[PDB]
């Protein structure tokens, strides 16, 4: 049966966390995974987690199963972390969230429902976009579009081009949007251009598909979500694949979920039922661990207190290392100008890179980013940013 | 988009759940999900399980992803608890195993697998079986066949039967077998009966997949996998589908695994690199804190000789339980012999109760079972057996 098998292509994003503990060459750095690090160069579990896991092991006196859908408290948080306290969609109870394993779990989730009992047949993604994003929608036998995003040479938002090509969108496809910081990009459109494409989504007819998994990375909270709650205002249904695994500290332990929204309370709730369905007969029901985390601290002041503040931490320090950056390449005599990389948002900059200059970053200098250029900032520290700033200059 | 989707039937299992804690009615007895109570009918959380938890609260320094077959410990340690120690599919490198959240994650990762890179179409599924079976298959566009199984009347396996039914099976389908503990019946085949399907299976050229949610449940560890051992013995390729959820009492951390085996190493390695892939449109990776728990215990001489002894009391229990259910079944007058419930393995019994009878023991007594009449022996205690028993006569 499993002679004529061939090896699939190593992940284009996992695969270099192989090949990064493959060389063992002293001082490799590692900028491709996104990932936070802190000055140290580590990846700590933070404060509040480990107070809420510590609680959670005095507290709790069963491991029986959850419920297809999860902790309610858990998706009564994070509608009001989506849509705010006071929304109307939460008081229509027009909205239903499921705890799911990952962000990528919930836009699986999405993926199946949407195949099973809908009649949508493609899926629109911005170029360039996040690479699982194709693969997700093609498990589920949907097509992939994409829409021009990017100005290149501008590093700018192509607006015109977006518009223009989502023109070729025809009503009841969907469009995927990020709800910000760009994943690879880190641009993100402006208010007043999520108002501009709240409409023009409205009278075209598309169904709205929002990945969330940097909320707080851009500028806040509420501030990230704007866009989304502009498009909730004015949109009757809507979908939302929002993940915990950044803001949150909690990779591994695969936290986010995916939130449906309908006209009214009665058809939330039958599309709902499907959505359950879907979820059933995938992965039966989600991890308890990382969604009671979240909840705990959600729930208490003062542990919300506290990760409101390391989340703050880690969005300044990544700022920092932005324009350090910036300021050591033009300082190692770096033959561009760079300055474009502090008006991206997020863990990530589009470098500008070639693929050749990636590939010899990391044969030449053990310097590990994405093919397509796409550098983690999270990951730079005072520490390393020489060394990385010259393998740069000397591949320019 | 979403006014047409009619609403899914409630989950013939998961969906007693929500009526059971919706009718308040003092004494109701709850016999229908499979999760293990003890005396006091509580689902405790293993003292193991709070030891290794306690251990991990102290030493995990990071939260970063865990690569997609989750950790590597655990996938080395379920190896040698299904194929034992020893074995010379572990020494030739012929097993790879993937880390999946539940025994359902498990079934549906090996479904999307054999879907996109086989030529598999159809999946032979006993009668009766655990419905998710059904849905979990047809997710991933397979089909489903069924093969005679029980032998209501007798309450016998109806091996000529079976036999007989998988003679319509042709060479490439996939063929599913309940490792030990069959869900609902309870009746296994013997050593002997577990061989000649071995050899059967060899000459009519089916892939063998194994489904393994109750190691550890009828006699134990080792005793429970004979029947897999004895197919890994003979043939060239198989998949196992494993779950932690029962015998490691983590039902909602969502643990359990994907072996993958094939002729060789290499063979075993290009046929897993597409798991992987399967892998990463789903969920991406694992959650991490059931599987950390399950390998630390196991990797752990003190905690693995703590759980071993916690599992042997859960066995004991149900065998307890199961003989008093048949000895106060009979001193309540039942019209009716049900020996042969103390001859079924497990934690259910098929009770032989009708449709009908079940709908009225839950109307009329309060009394919880499956539409299919299989009990849940592992929620009886001797504090509730007389009331459920006299629900139980006065239906007959
Ligand atoms: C745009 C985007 N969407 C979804 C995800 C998947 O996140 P998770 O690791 O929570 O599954 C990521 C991963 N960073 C992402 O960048
Ligand atoms: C036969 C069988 N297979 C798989 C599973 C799914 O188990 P999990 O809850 O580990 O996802 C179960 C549930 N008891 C089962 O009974």
């Amino acid at each position: 049966m499993f002679e004529n098998i061939t090896a699939a292509p190593a992940d284009p994003i996992l695969g270099l966390a192989d090949l990064f503990r493959a060389d063992e060459r002293p001082g490799k750095i590692n900028l491709g995974i996104g990932v936070y690090k802190d000055e140290t160069g580590k990846t700590p579990v933070l404060t509040s987690v480990k107070k809420a896991e510590q609680y959670l092991l005095e507290n709790e006196t069963t491991k029986n199963y959850l419920g297809i859908d999860g902790i309610p408290e858990f998706g009564r948080c994070t509608q009001e972390l989506l849509f705010g306290k006071g929304s109307a969609l939460i008081n229509d109870k027009r909205a239903r969230t499921a705890q799911t394993p990952g962000g990528t779990g919930a836009l699986r989730v999405a993926a199946d429902f949407l195949a099973k009992n809908t009649s949508v047949k493609r899926v629109w993604v911005s170029n360039p976009s996040w690479p699982n994003h194709k693969s997700v929608f093609n498990s589920a036998g949907l097509e992939v579009r994409e829409y021009a995003y990017y100005d290149a040479e501008n590093h700018t938002l192509d607006f015109d081009a977006l518009i223009n090509s989502l023109n070729e969108a025809q009503a009841g496809d969907v469009v995927l949007f990020h709800g910000c910081c760009h994943n690879p990009t880190g641009i993100d459109p402006t208010l007043e251009q999520w108002q501009t494409l709240a409409q023009l989504s409205v009278e075209k007819g598309w169904l709205p598909l929002f990945d969330f998994a940097y909320q707080g990375f851009a500028r806040g909270l509420e501030e990230d979500a704007e866009g989304l709650r502009a498009f909730a205002a004015m949109h009757k249904e809507l979908i939302v694949a929002s993940s915990y695994s950044k803001n949150f500290g909690l990779y591994n332990e695969r936290v986010g979920a995916c939130t449906l929204v309908a006209a009214d309370s009665e058809t939330v709730d039958r599309a709902f039922s499907q959505m359950k369905a879907a979820i059933r007969a995938n992965y039966s029901n989600p991890p308890a661990h990382g969604a009671s985390v979240v909840a705990t601290i959600l729930s208490n002041d003062a542990l919300r207190a506290i990760w409101e503040q390391e989340l703050t931490d880690m969005r300044q320090r990544i700022q920092r290392m932005r324009q350090l950056f910036v300021n050591t390449l033009q300082e190692k005599g770096a033959n561009r100008d760079f300055s474009f990389i502090i008006k991206q948002n997020g863990m990530f900059s589009f470098s500008g890179l070639t693929k050749e200059q990636v590939l010899r970053l990391r044969e030449e200098f053990g310097v590990y980013a994405v093919a397509s250029g796409r550098v983690n900032v999270a990951g730079m520290t005072p520490d390393n940013m020489a060394p990385l700033c010259e393998a740069i200059v000397a591949v320019l």
